[PDB]
């Protein structure tokens, strides 16, 4: 240091680190990018729990977001934004345990309460380095600390031989783990209260979010937790140990590595990285959406048991958390899939490809529950309408994986001590490049929840700059408080708790907060006490 | 003498009485003969036509009611003793009463024929809310119904059997329809335009009717209300049939077809009917005993097959249901229901009835029912809970039936008006938390509510006089709807695609849409594969 800024040099438990000053549109923040929470996984180490990070010497260089954890690259529509903006925007490698933060600029005098974003991807993808996850406008507008880490996804995240200790499954979420650790004893250096530390995450990140909800381990390490469109329980974020077996066994034949487990799994660790990405969707038992190869495991260690039986009768009193879910959590999912769906055209259905998309959509299904599934969807006054099929085949896919996961999640713990706040997010972003018929699409809440329209240069309409500073309040409130109201305003509506006596939850939309009651509570007793039972 | 009242029919010549209407005088036929008295060793057996009687025989009074169960759940109470036997009981009842109007109508008139309901256990045509005038009068109508045997006497079945062979209380009916092809022209009555019309069982007979080849000749035009020959209570099969009679035969120590039909002939009238109850297979509620068979005969199959693959190009059928079908059911065996509170429940005796109302459901699809009808939002909720376990009996009983039958025949040709009837009679003496009960639209049909000395109120005599408008119009032309007035809005057709229906109430005729569409899927159309 000789004419350094004075506000970008911090000393943290691994040593020295050189931020970097941003602009946000409202003034500068800081931002330490880049920085190492664990050896890099690679070589033998790949599969295996992530060690902590080893201390450097001299200044490392925190002015730019690291490498992107090895994964899947889309190529449903090159070119296309609605797409590429989830794509990696930095180099692949299996060198990819890095997390960034932002603070105030200069940081904040007295503690600052700490969000930590885990990014979604149906963990097989996702960077913290994506524009749309950006930290600067939480930090410069609400004066939060915010952290987001990369962790391991596919098969380098979750590929598990249950019971081995050379890959015993759910290390992806042990590096999100790690990072929590590295935010108990570092984020002091950077202004952050360690004891006001609220999780969120959206889709796989918020079943992770869950995850750490579920993980004693990882309950000393955070306070709050918000679940934006995604849960612990669920057909789609976890699998038994039977299931995972078989799938990396059948993976590892794929590759050239026959099966004991210690020849197969350092068979694998000379797999090139690639190779394996390459061979991921292989794996899969039907041909199906919104099911994800390599997930967290059902290990009992990390977890316990089955995520249904612990929220069944985990105790939660003691917790505060936000949850919910934006308009059409399907309607995305059909293009990569279901015949008959586009993002080109209006994608109207006949009924027989409705039948045909429910059993990829329900892909653990007998005939008879999804007859059951087809009936309960079927607007009997039109049972032939195009339109109605195609929004019914987008409802169904969306109720299945998340509105109803998540519906009980709440449900569940609101009967047992947590203090729930629920929403539905209903605005289609002015911005959106998927068509119309798509509606609000799963992930398209969180550019508002960053404050992305604040950025002059995006094009959001003033109505959305408004709509995002709003937004920005409940989130932080929470965060500072467990309430996402102001205590300070006088009624302008007020976001009352979810409970099991009311079911109250919100609308998250231009005009004001609309209190309505039940999230689908009809069609999520259908999937939730009825469905079951046809499998039984 | 009044050469008005008197009637030359083909076995010899009637006094009929004349009756005062409202509105005018109206000729009655009461009493009239149809077949030879079924008793003694003609028991079980078809009916015989009536044998030609000498001078003129006294048509001026109702004769006996069939023999039956006499109710007694509420002795006393107006609300169940309307439907009890007015006038003596008695085997011999195979009598028909028709009104006409007073002159006998100078040109040939459409003819409607009542067929009573009472879950083919019970019933009179003496009923005062079968009562024929005021149609009669105010419409120009001749209005003719039968008395036709119920419970064991009308349907006790040993199936394949010459002494026994079941249905025999709808060859009754076939009988009178016969006996108005024959006669009713010296009355002035259309044989060539004759609308069967029934409520309940008296419905499903209709449907019967409109399923057996025989019948077909015998009538042009059909009403079904609140009932259909389909659904899990008018039919019984073969095997189930000649169970329940072994079973009953047994009971009354009656030890070969031939032998054990000779013994139960042997047999006191109220020794039979003394157990009838018990041979139905579980504890349920809107079940009975003996109900027509399945016999490869009358019904050559189920009525489900039957009007599955049915042709029912040139007919035309008016259908319909009630606000509340299920409710007065629940009183009759379901705990927690009783007319005299307000019937609160709570969800364990909520699932408890499900097993009574849906006696065939296994677990699972008993749970399928509870989980379809519970109110998530409120999901304890005593008053619900009351109103659903209503709702399942309806549903399951009446209006998916009839929503069943009304898509079938709208498909195969068939011309269809339906209709939904929400007004309650504030006459009523059945409990608010009621609603309109099954049976409670017929008072208003038949027109009732226009003598003043019954104390309906001035909207329901026009009301009443609206739906005898509906009904009598449909009689005449196949289309419910005033011909010649204008502005309405329209009765239209059901059909499978637009689905459309009307609600009869106080307010103009409204046009709703599917009857009642999620629902009736359910029952017809998920819940079966929860069986096979
Ligand atoms: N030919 C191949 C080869 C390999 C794979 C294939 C296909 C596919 C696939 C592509 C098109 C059609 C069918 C299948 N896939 C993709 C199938 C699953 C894709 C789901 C895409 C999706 C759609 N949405 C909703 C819309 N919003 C998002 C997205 C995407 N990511 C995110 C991340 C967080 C929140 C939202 C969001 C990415 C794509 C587009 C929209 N989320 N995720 C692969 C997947 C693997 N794990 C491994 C290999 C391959
Ligand atoms: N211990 C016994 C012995 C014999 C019989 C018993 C009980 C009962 C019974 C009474 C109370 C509670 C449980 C059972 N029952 C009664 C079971 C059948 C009761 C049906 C009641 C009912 C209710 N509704 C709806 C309301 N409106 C009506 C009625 C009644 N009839 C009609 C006829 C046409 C249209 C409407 C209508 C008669 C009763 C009350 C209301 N219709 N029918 C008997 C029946 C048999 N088939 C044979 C024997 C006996």
């Amino acid at each position: 240091e000789g004419r350094e800024d004075p506000q970008l040099l911090v000393r943290v438990r691994g040593g020295q680190l050189r931020g970097i000053r941003l602009k946000a549109p409202g003034g500068p923040v800081s931002a330490f990018l880049g920085i190492p929470f664990a050896e890099p996984p690679v070589g033998s180490r790949r599969f295996m729990p992530p060690e902590p990070k080893r201390p450097w010497s001299g200044v490392l260089d925190a002015t730019t977001f690291q490498n992107v954890c090895y994964q899947y690259v889309d190529t449903l529509y090159p070119g296309f934004e609605g797409t590429e903006m989830w794509n990696p925007n930095r180099e692949l490698s299996e060198d990819c345990l890095y997390l960034n933060v932002w603070t105030p600029y200069p940081r904040p005098a007295s503690p600052t309460p700490v969000l930590i974003w885990i990014y979604g991807g149906g963990f097989y993808s996702g960077a913290a380095s994506l524009d749309v996850y950006d930290g600067r406008f939480l930090a410069q507008v609400e004066g939060a600390v915010l952290v987001s880490m990369n962790y391991r996804v596919g098969t380098f995240g979750f590929l598990a031989l249950p019971g081995s200790r050379e890959a015993p499954g759910n290390v992806g979420l042990l590096d999100q783990r790690l990072a929590l650790q590295w935010v108990q004893e570092n984020i002091a250096a950077f202004g952050g209260d360690p004891m006001s530390v609220t999780l969120f995450g959206e889709s796989a990140g918020a079943a992770s979010v869950g995850m750490h909800i579920l993980s004693l381990p990882s309950r000393s390490l955070f306070h709050r937790a918000v679940l934006q469109s995604g849960t612990p329980n669920g057909p789609w974020a976890t699998v038994s140990a039977g299931e995972a077996r078989r799938r990396a066994t059948l993976l590892a034949r794929l590759v050239g590595c026959p099966p004991n487990d210690t020849e197969l799994i350092a068979c694998l660790r000379t797999r090139p990285a690639q190779d394996l990405v390459d061979h991921e969707w292989h794996v899969l038992p039907q041909e199906s959406i919104f099911r994800f190869s390599f997930v967290p495991v059902v290990d009992g260690d990390f977890l316990s048991d089955t995520p249904e039986a612990l929220i069944n009768t985990g105790d939660f009193q003691d917790l505060q958390v936000l949850v919910g879910v934006v308009k059409d959590e399907g309607s995305a999912f059909l293009v990569y899939g279901v015949p008959g769906f586009s993002k080109d055209n209006e994608s109207l259905i006949s009924r027989a490809q409705f039948l045909a998309g429910v059993r990829i959509g329900v892909p653990q299904a007998s005939d008879l529950a999804a007859e059951a599934v087809v009936l309960h969807y079927t607007d009997w006054l039109h049972p032939e309408d195009p339109t109605h099929l195609r929004d019914a085949m987008s409802a169904v896919v969306g109720d299945h994986n998340v509105v109803c996961p998540v519906a009980q999640l709440a449900g569940r713990l609101a009967a047992q001590g947590a203090r729930v706040y629920a929403y539905i997010f209903e605005h289609r972003a002015s911005t959106l490049t998927w068509p119309l018929w798509m509606g609000v699409p799963h992930g398209y809440e969180i550019e508002f929840i960053f404050g992305l329209p604040l950025d002059p240069s995006l094009n959001y309409t003033t109505e959305e700059r408004i709509f995002a500073q709003r937004l920005m309040k409940y989130w932080t409130n929470f965060a500072r408080t467990g309430d996402p109201n102001d205590p300070r305003d006088s009624k302008s509506p007020q976001w009352p708790p979810y409970t099991t006596a009311a079911q109250q939850y919100v609308s998250l939309n231009l005009k004001p907060l609309e209190v309505r009651r039940g999230l689908r509570a009809q069609t999520c007793a259908f999937w939730n006490r009825f469905l079951p039972k046809l499998l039984s």
